[PDB]
């Protein structure tokens, strides 16, 4: 409806509490939502979800923060060097995923990607997805704000300051 309209954003990077816990904090994040993407089966849930990865939507204002921006900080928040695990979460539910909307989206994830692997200060090749958005199954009242609600809750995620790209 205007140039500065909310965007939106489907990242899966391992278990999603830690990954909504991290990003909800963000500068320009609006909302955030955990839920179950990428895969096969309709009405996902926790226990059947089947190929979809855990995921966290985000809204965002785009005068306040840019995709480009919330990228660079999703790969400084998981390790995206590992197929279908993050840390000791082993599965596809796991595993590291940009879902895009549009093709801009497509091409600056590319391109983080890109860079991201030109620097060197990553511990191997990317492996992450890169694969068009589709159906976003929102996940049960007990997974969303997990961290919130109980800050000792587990964790495997963790901003990493050398994951950093000076300048892209």
């Amino acid at each position: 409806r205007h140039m500065t309209s909310n965007q939106k954003a489907i990242l899966a990077g391992g278990c999603f509490w830690g990954l909504q816990d991290l990003i909800r904090n963000q500068p320009g994040v609006v909302s955030t939502r955990v839920g179950y993407s990428g895969g096969n089966i309709p009405n996902a849930t926790y226990r059947n979800h089947g190929t979809h990865a855990e995921a966290v939507e985000i809204i965002f204002d785009p005068t306040v923060t840019d995709y480009r921006t919330l990228l660079e900080f999703f790969f400084q928040i998981h390790d995206p060097t590992t197929k279908d695990r993050q840390g000791n979460d082993r599965g596809t539910s796991y595993r590291s995923a940009i879902f895009y909307f549009d093709e801009q989206q497509k091409r600056i994830a590319l391109d983080t990607i890109a860079d991201v692997e030109a620097s060197g200060l990553w511990p191997g090749k990317v492996v992450t997805e890169v694969s068009p958005a589709g159906d976003f199954w929102e996940a049960e009242p007990e997974h969303q704000d997990y961290l919130q609600r109980y800050p000792n809750g587990y964790t495997c995620h963790f901003v990493r300051p050398g994951w950093r790209l000076p300048r892209r």
